[PDB]
């Protein structure tokens, strides 16, 4: 039942808090996830601990989001330097502009010209990282309970509307200009209003390459619980990686969904992942199963 | 009865990128090299600011996947998106660094604005082609590639390059590419929807018909007026048959068999 929200990582039980009270309150889904994430990019604890501060290979850290409604209205930016909110850039692209996605220069010069300001999100630390990493330049990315930046936050509102949000600087040291599925509609998040919504986290080109979280609400749309939906997207991944000749191992893959009467589930590839749901019983993190026993 | 090889694409001038492919196909080629040789003929206005960018992925038999958006002087996109796919553990790269890596694996950086492109944007300041082909050995693949940023701001992304969106290609399934507003393709994930309604039994045909058909449901559900909504799909199965459709009449696509290249105008929702 409703409403009710879910969310990626602890960054998600974080960011839930927040969005739990525009819920409570009778607010929009909308709101409430551009809200819930917004507390965790604005809190410098978490900014402290890495949120939303992993570098590309440059040293540059680029930032991935798209937001959705629960009319099919979306806003992206992806490739977006110096800007700490993300998420409302990609409002004012969804509420502002005849575009869905903007990219580069461009997402941050639309940024600025809505009154967003520059600021450096590279810590030192991370700078410092950053440095070291450069002394071998071995790309391994890696996402697990130890190493992930993504909120990726799907919420039913009081008015049984839907809508999500996506974010992630990762991954660290990509190729500079690359794009996770974090921003493209389809792959790191999709909301219908007449089935249900899901986001996911992991490694992102795997994502894309299945247009994963379309796939989940297909899948609820043929008749799949949330649950059952997240799992079978992700078996469809792990026979993808099979004839692909990759080793599952190097693949992590999570999805959680909504659907429209406040169901939840969530599945991944591999054991560790988590997520964060509050519903009127509270806020809980909770750990679904995983294909690679 | 398999009607392999086959290659389909987008519009009236998909006829000559067909001839092109077919170069590749009707000799046992890969579907691969013959859609990025189909469309790289098609590449051999800017946005707002007088830039030249350009978009493109491609979608190989077996899930790979390369895109390039908002890139800057490289004449053949196609070509770099296959790089992607190929020589990096990314399938999308963005802006100057899609260039940067185009640098790094050869391409010739190039002026791309013509003297007539460029009068025309400064005179406006003061007032595209997907693919999909069946192969001989019974696989697929795919590309599209778009050059018209048509004034647009700076950094827009339409649907060319998103894979779900204007391209998708499944080995088991069939193939989708899309035509018409970007914004709209991106936003009903067009291509991946089509190709799953040819996983749920239907025929390429009647998988572009009903992914229109929702489309336009969602279009009325935003209050939208669907003259306004311009989206079509051609798609092509793993048994070579395909098909066409649009919300709107006036778009039509080339199909090249063993019966010869030919022109075809789908069926249409908007009556
Ligand atoms: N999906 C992101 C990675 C991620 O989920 N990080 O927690 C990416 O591919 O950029």
């Amino acid at each position: 039942n409703k409403p009710i929200v879910l969310s990626t990582w602890n960054f998600g039980l974080h960011a839930n808090v927040e969005a739990w009270k525009v819920l409570s309150k009778g607010g929009k889904a909308l709101d409430a996830v551009e809200k819930g994430v917004r507390l965790v990019e604005d809190d410098p604890t978490e900014r402290s601990v890495g949120y939303g501060g992993r570098p590309d290979r440059d040293g540059r850290v680029t930032l991935d989001a798209c937001i959705m409604d629960e009319n099919y209205n979306i806003g992206s930016v992806a490739c977006m330097e110096h800007i700490k909110n993300p998420i409302s850039v990609a409002r004012a692209v969804m509420e502002k502009t005849p575009h869905v996605m903007l990219v580069g220069d461009g997402a941050l010069e639309f940024a600025l010209s809505q009154g967003f300001k520059k600021e450096n999100l590279l810590t030192a630390e991370s700078e410092k990282e950053w440095k070291e990493w450069l002394k071998t330049s071995q790309y391994k990315p890696i996402v697990n309970i130890e190493n992930h930046d993504t909120i990726g936050m799907i919420a039913l509102d009081a008015q049984g509307n839907l809508s999500g949000a996506c974010t992630t600087s990762d991954m660290a040291y990509k190729m500079h200009g690359r794009v996770g599925d974090s921003p493209i509609i389809g792959a790191g998040l999709f909301v219908d209003n007449e089935i249900g919504a899901a986001t996911a986290t992991g490694h992102g080109e795997e994502v894309i390459r299945t247009v994963g979280t379309h796939l989940v609400v297909e899948l609820m749309n043929q008749g799949r619980t949330p649950q059952q939906a997240c799992k079978e997207a992700v078996e469809r991944i792990v026979k993808i990686v099979n004839r692909r000749g990759k080793n599952l191992k190097d693949i992590q893959v999570g999805f959680i969904a909504l659907n429209k009467k406040g169901e939840y589930g969530a599945y991944c590839i591999q054991d560790g992942f988590n997520f964060a749901v509050h519903d009127q019983k509270g806020n809980r993190l909770e750990t679904p199963g995983f294909a690679l026993k």
